[PDB]
């Protein structure tokens, strides 16, 4: 059961390199706008406490250099939307896919096209952590996305590396995920928790595959499970979570609070050297949708 | 440290659907040739004892329906090279990247673009296991590749699922990896082993990152290392492997056999609740080449 990323070609055709002063990072070119982190207009000195409103009024179009591979794109206007800079350019991207800007929730998954100075280098599948960071792997301005039948839903743009080595960023409308700011200040990820509904989805995946040994005869209650969950650093499970797992309960004949009893037992006794779909640690970066 | 796949766009533009009879699977459209598994010409019955030469002589060009998106491609010739069918079409793929065909060895990594009826649906990063199978995820004719400086090295095409759930396939000259055949027999993957040289390159990546809780003050001989490691189903480490890790030893000041000693202790002790880039497992699908980059 591999973690799979979406095919990245539709996004690859949108990556460009944006340079302002000595700073170069990645930008997203859709029709005649290039989107990138606003902190590209920031000198290392400004990043300690910048006034973005005033730093950009002092900038003009000639301060921005946009490169789509070989071709330089001419900037003809610039604007900010929250923490994303919007550079209007004189050429519409002919490779623009059908797309939407969406904002995702903690625990949802997406693919990231990691890029270096407008040159895409690799693609990987993530989950947005409950503490709103991304455990991932210069790359600023790289984006996250899902694809639904020819439509690319952009959900993430990379802005910052946090001192624990995780990543922080915004949606494509410049709204941060998590209590972070685009400033060179002290900031840290909160204590993270495991995404319970994803673990349950992944256990249903093991039952759809031929692995049943963690199933037991018992049930538990939503409240009783949550007390075990909170004691083991796990997101609390909601009646909505139970509802999303409904399809996998109908398919496998394992009710959700039955699977919850299984998980509760695994959290207290381990696997005794057994494995679930190959692994011996519990996977939480597959959503119920991903498993279906 | 994420296991990353190559950006798949250059390969997406080469995926097509090949239909023969009631069988549809994926093909690879490069210049004016479509490559696909030759068992596309087999019925379910034929797969027990397929005589491919006999099955193929009875086909004409128009028995093969090739679809590239909305466009039907006209097949104008066909031939068989080992276990891959090569369909000559009347149109060169305008999206053909710079490419070559390479055959890989166990331990080598690559990306797989998993496709269904010519439609790419996901990309994942792979290693060829020592037993010549893939622990991967209607996929037949999906391909594995590496990308180096805008040139796509195709190394794998998917043909068969083995009863344990793993995958068997060929290079792009149609030669199977391992002892497997495109026939429904009792073949099974041999006991798999861990790719030792990849674990060590990864441990070197951990030290370079700044992680070294797992080091110790011991060394080992190469032979003592292998005697112990093979008790955990680890591949033997060769002098070639030692030579390969040389640049990482030089960069971290940690001799290869000293890292070998650490691995021996890691196998004996486990992780004790700790992690190594991240990670809760001894990871063996990053090559030394991968680690430098």
């Amino acid at each position: 059961f591999r973690k799979m990323a979406f095919p990245s070609g539709k996004v690859e055709g949108c990556m460009v390199q944006v340079t302002c002063g000595t700073t170069t990072l990645n930008g997203l070119w859709l029709d005649d706008v290039v989107y990138c982190p606003r902190h590209v207009i920031c000198t290392s000195e400004d990043m300690l406490n910048p006034n973005y409103e005033d730093l950009l009024i002092r900038k003009s179009n000639h301060n921005f250099l946009v490169q789509a591979g070989n071709v330089q794109l001419r900037v003809i206007g610039h604007s900010m939307q929250n923490c994303v800079l919007k550079l209007k350019v004189d050429t519409a991207n002919p490779k623009t896919p059908k797309y939407k800007f969406v904002r995702i929730q903690p625990g949802q998954t997406f693919s990231v096209l990691a890029c270096y100075n407008g040159s895409p280098s690799g693609v990987y599948q993530c989950a947005m952590r409950p503490n709103f960071t991304i455990k991932g792997s210069g790359s600023c301005g790289s984006v996250g996305f899902n694809i639904d039948y020819d439509c690319v839903s952009f959900c993430y743009m990379h802005h910052m590396e946090l001192p624990t080595g995780v990543h922080a960023g915004t949606d494509l409308e410049g709204n941060f995920y998590g209590p972070f700011v685009d400033r060179q200040t002290a900031q840290a990820a909160g204590t993270d928790t495991t995404i319970t509904v994803n673990v349950l989805a992944w256990l249903y995946a093991a039952v759809i595959n031929g692995d049943r040994w963690f199933l037991n005869r018992f049930t538990t209650t939503l409240n009783d499970f949550n007390l075990v969950a909170m004691k083991y650093n796990y997101e609390p499970l909601t009646q909505d979570h139970v509802d999303i797992l409904g399809p996998l309960s109908a398919q496998t004949g394992i009710a959700v609070l039955d699977m919850c009893a299984s998980l509760k037992e695994l959290l207290q006794n381990g696997m005794n050297g057994r494995t679930i779909l190959g692994s011996a640690l519990l996977e939480d970066e597959f959503t119920p949708f991903d498993v279906v």
